[PDB]
């Protein structure tokens, strides 16, 4: 009877093989067509350590080259992000990475990981990446790798004609899922992987559900006792891209797989976001218990993890239970927990509903101050993270 | 170098070993907080298949006894769910297993599975379970096993209704890994009192899931590497399903978006396969890749495996007026017809309200909006459930022998 069933499933596979997924078509149907909110002169001045005189001089220098800015009959300006990066390049700012002693720097590889789903992990990741990409004084080179096959990071930072076609994911690069005749060159990685977003300096390596096969073709393969699978992501992707980025951030998902193991091995920093709820905190501490027993099995040439941080998410701040849970986090493993939380606001629910960040939204989408406070909270969290990255940076170069 | 990091991690885990997870406290904080919407003679007839005369005679018999019914603002009676279950055995119609026409049935082990998340398989599972439980005439003994560590099937107003006098509450993964007190043995009574919990549907029991269960995969990752045995797929069927089949007509396993050794357990234990897939394009393509991968996995299973008996693709979130989605649905029906189910599930706002309120379309009323939309949604769910029931009654005697 087993024969009949296996025959029937093989028949289903043969009947349905004819349909394949066109990734370009999927990305095209998921086009952004929303136009990132343009910045006024003051918003430009706050996102970029620039005085009004320097900004006016930059506008003059760029206008002398023919480029025409967008202002209204009362000289209110609507500066796009591209114009904002050009104003920095046209202002003489050394643009962090091009200046001294930081010119020779080992890039940060941050792994956002937790065993519980429904804690703002995937959302904290995109918000952190965007908010760091909005520091126009430094203009960090940021890469966001969606390592969750069920991830939607390709929808929040939508990648981009029909002559730079066929986009491969991280897993695809791990399995050499490429034309048999192509090289693993960095220009290839720059061209049809690591696609640009509505932010000029922030690239995303998108994920697709078909990536899940990696685990299936590795769970059965684990009969071979390899325990070298963890080297795949770092040896096949990161080392080929680390020359181009200052910060790489990896969004994994709520599980423990060979893929999440790759994310752990390639990482040199670990970020653990967890909601201030009792169930989420208990699952996170079970994750804590589990983490070292697996990290030991990693090969000796690991030497990873410069620092580890717990990021409280969805903090209600009026709920006695949630504040008590946060105080427990602070008492048990303090200073390893972050001092900047991310609140529960209707703003982030709107973000999830519209597949965008609070920085892609406008004040007229719902709630006036309720968006300003959300953006300021995300900025405080990103600033604390930046302070931690700068503190532990020289220790990362060796 | 990394020695200091691993010592730091061990100190992180030691600093926090004190905080445990009280799975009784969290199910009590998740109490139902409301009752099932009572039925008013009409729903009773439609669900029970009873004539108005027989129903009235039975309720008048029950009223002359110590029991008294209850009406609403209008004198029409407003009977609850358990009151209707009592009406059933107090009307003459036996339970499904009580009917001597089939008393040695191998129960259905239906496995809902697809390596694409967000295609609405969990909602399909909970609604199928609730609707089949609402067949008051036959009163199937149904068990909904949440095998998704991130599953919330206990939440969907399927509350593990249990008085505060019950010691613990274990998941299916806990029973598989023998994660119970040391002295006790896993008998049908232990599973009955600590594993399968009441749901507010008298004929439906639920096995809960918790995020900690995720670590099962680790318990296999080192098993599969240092040992090429593949005997972990037997854990679900042998440690739980076999010791539990004596109490259920139907068992539905909700799995999760992955293909894992836990999903392997769900596949090995199943005798029926449901593949819900949304009418979206990339959903259909990922389900097709899943199809391509499936037989190469099932072929690795041990030689003691009595097949699958049937497979059904369940379209979900169908938008009815979307040209791309209707094209995809017609492609699904054309390529593997007779194996794709006819009744689909719309993209109704009623299911959005369900996901917002953690309920089923049979639990909430018209006031939660709409109105006609909920009626059409629950009618569609009932139609799909009747189709699956007709399929089950067909292929049943095929596996009653094996
Ligand atoms: N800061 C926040 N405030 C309010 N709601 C949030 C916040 N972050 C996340 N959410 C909600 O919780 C859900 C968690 O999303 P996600 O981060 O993808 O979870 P996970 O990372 O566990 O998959 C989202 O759908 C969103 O609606
Ligand atoms: N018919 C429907 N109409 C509207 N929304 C739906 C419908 N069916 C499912 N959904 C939405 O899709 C989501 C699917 O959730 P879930 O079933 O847990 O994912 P998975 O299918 O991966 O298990 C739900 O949150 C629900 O809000
Ligand atoms: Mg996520
Ligand atoms: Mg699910």
């Amino acid at each position: 009877k087993r024969e009949q069933t296996i025959e029937n499933l093989y028949q289903l596979a043969q009947l349905t093989q004819q349909v394949q997924a066109d990734r370009i078509e999927i990305v095209l149907e998921e086009r952004r067509d929303e136009h990132f909110p343009p910045m006024s002169k003051a918003l430009m001045e706050t996102r970029s350590g620039l005085t009004r005189r320097k900004l006016d001089e930059a506008i003059a220098k760029m206008e002398e080259a023919g480029h025409q800015f967008t202002k209204n009959n009362a000289n209110h300006y609507s500066i796009s992000l591209s114009e904002a990066h050009m104003l920095m390049d046209a202002a003489g700012v050394p643009k962090f990475h091009e200046r001294k002693k930081n010119n020779e720097n080992k890039p940060w590889i941050i792994n956002v990981q937790n065993q519980k789903g429904g804690t703002g992990k995937s959302m904290t990741a995109v918000h952190l990446a965007a908010c760091l990409a909005l520091n126009l004084d430094k203009r960090y080179r940021i890469c966001l790798i969606d390592l969750d096959p069920q991830g939607s990071l390709r929808l929040f930072l939508n990648p981009q004609l029909a002559e730079h076609t066929n986009i491969y994911s991280a897993v695809d690069i791990m399995l050499d899922n490429v034309p048999d005749g192509v090289q693993v060159d960095t220009e290839f990685l720059r061209k049809n992987v690591m696609l640009p977003t509505q932010y000029p300096n922030l690239k995303t390596i998108s994920a697709f559900p078909e990536d899940a096969m990696f685990n299936a073709e590795a769970w059965q393969y684990l009969q071979n006792q390899s325990l070298d699978i963890v080297r795949l992501l770092k040896e096949k992707l990161i080392d080929k891209i680390a020359s181009d980025f200052d910060i790489i951030m990896i969004d994994t998902g709520p599980h423990v797989d060979p893929l999440v193991w790759n994310a752990m091995y390639a990482s040199n920093a670990l970020l653990i976001p967890c909601a201030a709820k009792r169930l989420d905190w208990a699952s996170t501490v079970n994750f804590f218990q589990h983490l070292p027993t697996v990290y030991e099995m990693f090969p000796e040439d690991w030497k990873g993890l410069e620092f580890v941080r717990l990021m409280p998410t969805m903090f209600e701040d009026d709920n006695k239970k949630q504040v008590s849970v946060l105080t427990e986090m602070n008492y048990l493993l303090g200073d390893q927990v972050m001092m900047a939380t991310i609140p529960r606001s209707r703003a982030f629910e709107t973000c999830a509903d519209t597949y965008s960040t609070v920085f892609d939204l406008t004040v007229n989408d719902f709630g006036k101050k309720t968006l300003a406070t959300a953006q300021d909270a995300v900025q405080k969290s990103a600033l604390e993270l930046e302070r931690v990255l700068h503190s532990h940076w020289s220790s990362l170069n060796q």
